[PDB]
């Protein structure tokens, strides 16, 4: 048979999807026979999520964090207790926020105080939109309550102060990557670790330098099969088969290629020597899991509102 799937993603993954999309439809003939063709869709994690609530027939979805995810079920496309059904809480893979400089890093930025400074033009994406724009956001929170004794007053004047350096807030992370580096916009700009290694790998060797700070947090992209679409569809089968690859050998691979951090031992000793060591504090032990700090920081009249007026 001839199937068709179509899977919304976040903005950065456009890379490893073209890759693993390849890779997956090759493992699932040779396995049953049939073609799948898998197409894309990508964009801020948040504006993405909305799209499938409104009518976007995808199979799966591969968002920026598991509030996205949930905000899907809440309207009933997806089950409820979807995360218990791929391991790890539905997070194959996992990454980090760290800075990208120009070379020679002019502003001499070192860790989440220096993009405060007066005169530092920060680049990060918009909260309202993007997924990688809310983990940028707790993780220099955290930095904060960690600097700041744990007073979120501090906490909050702290951020007020990075935003006001925020010189482009684009829609989605892919955006805010161009920004800074196609455009020449910025003098830091607080990425995704998968895109800050494209950048200084393909994107431009020689033009950037990634800072590692002295603490992060740890990102944990979430992947779902869209119940209600599959099961007009037919493709469950097909969509479940095709997340659960992310978790073989070969998928783990994919994504370390890709600068995503892998989970399987034997693909991280692999590719080892490619990511930062840093301090990582996580969204539950810091915030109180994705629910309440999506509450707190970036519903109507949180403290991203609170920090923009």
């Amino acid at each position: 048979k001839d199937i068709q799937l179509l899977n919304v993603s976040y903005d950065p993954t456009r890379e490893l999807y073209e890759q693993y999309n390849k890779a997956f439809s090759a493992h699932w003939k040779q396995e049953t026979g049939d073609n799948v063709v898998i197409d894309q869709s990508h964009g801020g994690s948040g504006k993405q999520a909305t799209s499938v609530i409104n009518g976007i027939e995808a199979d799966t979805v591969t968002l920026a964090l598991a509030y996205d995810v949930n905000a899907i079920a809440e309207r009933g496309r997806i089950d409820k207790n979807w995360i218990k059904r791929l391991p790890d809480d539905s997070a194959p893979y996992t990454s980090t926020i760290v800075f990208l400089v120009r070379k020679g890093n002019p502003k001499q930025i070192h860790d989440w105080n220096d993009l405060i400074k007066p005169g530092v033009s920060v680049i990060t994406p918009n909260p309202k939109s993007s997924g990688g724009a809310r983990w940028n956001y707790l993780a220099a929170w955290g930095y904060a309550l960690h600097h700041n004794n744990n007073d979120q007053a501090k906490a909050e004047d702290f951020v007020k102060a990075l935003f006001k350096n925020v010189e482009v807030l684009d829609s989605g992370a892919r955006g805010s990557t161009n920004t800074f580096v196609e455009r020449g916009i910025g003098d830091v700009l607080i990425a995704w670790e998968n895109e800050a290694l494209l950048a200084t790998n393909e994107l431009g060797k020689d033009k950037f330098e990634i800072v590692t700070p002295s603490e992060s947090i740890l990102a944990e992209p979430t992947v779902s099969v869209v119940d209600k679409v599959v099961e007009k569809k037919d493709t469950k089968a097909v969509a479940e088969a095709y997340l659960k690859y992310l978790y073989s050998p070969e998928g783990q691979e994919i994504a370390a290629k890709n600068f995503y951090r892998p989970r399987d031992a034997d693909v991280a000793k692999k590719y080892d020597d490619a990511f930062p060591k840093l301090k990582l504090f996580t969204i539950d032990e810091v915030f109180g899991g994705w629910a309440k700090a999506q509450k707190d920081h970036f519903a109507d009249g949180g403290t991203f509102d609170q920090i923009s007026k």
